[PDB]
Parts: structure tokens; sequence; C-alpha cells
């Protein structure tokens, strides 16, 4: 989990 959301911000 999380990680796609930030994959999203970068
Ligand atoms: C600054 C913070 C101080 C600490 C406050 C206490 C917070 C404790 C939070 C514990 C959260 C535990 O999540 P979990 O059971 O794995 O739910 C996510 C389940 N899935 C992966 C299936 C979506
Ligand atoms: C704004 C204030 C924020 C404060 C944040 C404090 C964070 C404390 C984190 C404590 C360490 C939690 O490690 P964990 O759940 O085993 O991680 C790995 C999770 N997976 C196994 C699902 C990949
Ligand atoms: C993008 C990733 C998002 C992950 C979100 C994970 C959410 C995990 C939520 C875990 C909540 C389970 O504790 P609860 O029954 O409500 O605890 C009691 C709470 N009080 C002491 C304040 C009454
Ligand atoms: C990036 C985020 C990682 C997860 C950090 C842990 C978050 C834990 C939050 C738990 C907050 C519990 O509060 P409460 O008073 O029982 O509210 C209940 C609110 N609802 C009825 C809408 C569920
Ligand atoms: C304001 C202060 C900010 C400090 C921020 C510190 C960040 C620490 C990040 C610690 C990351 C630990 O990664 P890990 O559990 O081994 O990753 C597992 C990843 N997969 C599930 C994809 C394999
Ligand atoms: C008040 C709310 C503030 C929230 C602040 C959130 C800070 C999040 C920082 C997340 C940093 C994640 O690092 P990472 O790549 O998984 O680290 C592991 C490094 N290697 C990949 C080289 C092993
Ligand atoms: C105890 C620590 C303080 C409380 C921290 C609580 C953080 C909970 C974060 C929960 C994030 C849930 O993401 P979501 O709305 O499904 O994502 C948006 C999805 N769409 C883009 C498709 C609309
Ligand atoms: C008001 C509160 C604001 C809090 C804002 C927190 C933001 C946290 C951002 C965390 C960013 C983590 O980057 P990373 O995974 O190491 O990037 C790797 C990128 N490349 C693969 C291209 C090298
Ligand atoms: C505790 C304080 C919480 C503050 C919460 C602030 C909420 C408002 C965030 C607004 C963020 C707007 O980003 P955006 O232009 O759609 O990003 C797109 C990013 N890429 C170009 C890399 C895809
Ligand atoms: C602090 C400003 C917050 C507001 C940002 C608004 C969205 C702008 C458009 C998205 C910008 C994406 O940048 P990034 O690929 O992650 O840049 C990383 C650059 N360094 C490798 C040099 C650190």
């Amino acid at each position: 989990g999380l990680l796609k959301f930030i994959k999203w911000l970068l």
C-alpha cells in the first residue's frame, strides 16, 4: 500500500 500514491505524487 501507500507507495502507489507516492508514485503518482512523484
Ligand atoms: C504519530 C502516530 C503515533 C502512533 C498512533 C497509533 C497508530 C497505529 C496504526 C496501526 C494501523 C494498522 O493498520 P492495519 O491493521 O495493518 O490496517 C491496514 C490493513 N490493510 C493493509 C489490509 C489495508
Ligand atoms: C506526521 C507524524 C508521522 C509519524 C510516523 C511514525 C511512523 C512509525 C513507523 C514504525 C515502523 C512500522 O513499520 P512496518 O509497519 O512494519 O512497515 C513495513 C510495512 N509492510 C510490511 C506492510 C511493508
Ligand atoms: C494510503 C494508505 C492508507 C492506510 C490507512 C490505514 C488505516 C488503519 C486504521 C486502523 C484503525 C483500527 O483502530 P480503531 O478500532 O479505530 O482503534 C481505536 C481508535 N481510538 C482509540 C481513537 C478510539
Ligand atoms: C498514511 C496513513 C497510515 C495509517 C496511520 C494510522 C491511522 C489510524 C486512524 C484511526 C482513527 C480512529 O479514530 P476514531 O475516533 O475511532 O475515528 C473513527 C473514524 N471512522 C468511523 C471514519 C473510521
Ligand atoms: C520528517 C522526517 C521524515 C523521515 C522519513 C523516514 C523514511 C523511512 C523509510 C523507511 C522505508 C522502509 O522500507 P521497507 O519496509 O524495507 O520497504 C519495503 C518496500 N516494499 C514493500 C515495496 C518491498
Ligand atoms: C505531517 C505529515 C508528514 C508526512 C511525511 C511523510 C514522509 C514520507 C517519506 C517516505 C520515504 C520513503 O523512502 P524509501 O524509498 O522507501 O526509503 C528506503 C530507501 N531505499 C529505497 C534506498 C532502500
Ligand atoms: C493516528 C495517525 C493520524 C491519522 C492519519 C489518517 C490517514 C488515513 C489516510 C487514508 C487514505 C485513503 O485514501 P482514499 O481516500 O481512498 O484515496 C483517494 C482514492 N481516489 C483518488 C480514487 C479517490
Ligand atoms: C503539510 C504536510 C506535507 C507532507 C509532504 C510529505 C511528502 C513525502 C514525499 C516522499 C517522496 C519519496 O521519494 P522516493 O520514493 O525516495 O522517490 C524516488 C524517486 N525516483 C524513483 C525518481 C528516484
Ligand atoms: C496536514 C496538512 C494536510 C494538507 C493537505 C493538502 C491537500 C491538497 C493537495 C493538492 C495537491 C495537488 O497536486 P496535483 O497538481 O494534482 O499533483 C499532480 C502531481 N503530478 C504532476 C506529479 C502527477
Ligand atoms: C515544494 C513544491 C510543492 C508543490 C509541487 C506542485 C506540483 C509541480 C509539478 C510536479 C513536479 C515533480 O517534481 P519531481 O519529479 O518529484 O521533482 C524532483 C526534483 N529533484 C530530483 C531535483 C528533487
